[PDB]
């Protein structure tokens, strides 16, 4: 259970690979995460960077067997960006807060 | 177990969605789909159109859980293509030889 500026990282929950590394700052964009196992009604994906954050969008039946999951991302904190901003993104139980290490995810200019 | 073409489809094997629509068709590009259960030693992942065929590469150690796979795309039968091709893409077990319904994967010129 290591830190990570104010949440908490465990090896229990670890993202193996989104589907995209990119797309639009605008968000509502559907994609999809392999992951290690999860409890459907106690998880959720989150997207930030060092003073940002946006929780991605999906329902409980968007948990295929516990080792994936199909959501929709949030907007980019500004959506005027120029350029390429690459966030991080993580796992995070609703219970105790813990998170799983972040995997890269560069929203692009509309 | 409905006949298509030459082969053979069941229900018992299935496509969800793969990570990405598009791709080079170059080839040898890693990507990953989701599926319903498969027996890891005895499943391949098949590219086709009505004349040619393209099979994935993958080890036993690409099949995270059963419900997912991690392959290297086949090249395109013509790397010279001008225009978009979009191909099948479908689940084919090694022993019977029976195929899930495919999904759309469109090749794109160099």
């Amino acid at each position: 259970l290591v830190p990570r500026g104010s949440h908490m990282n465990t090896s229990e929950l670890r993202i193996c690979r989104i589907n995209k590394e990119s797309g639009p700052c605008t968000g509502g964009e559907e994609l999809f995460l392999l992951c290690d196992k999860v409890q459907k009604e106690d998880i959720s994906v989150v997207f930030s960077t060092a003073s940002w954050e946006g929780r991605a969008d999906f329902s409980q039946a968007d948990v295929h067997r516990q080792f994936a999951i199909v959501f929709k991302t949030p907007p980019y904190e500004d959506l005027e960006i120029s350029e390429p901003v690459t966030v991080n993104v993580f796992l995070q139980r609703l219970t105790d807060g813990v998170c799983s290490e972040p995997l890269p995810f560069t929203y692009l200019p509309r």
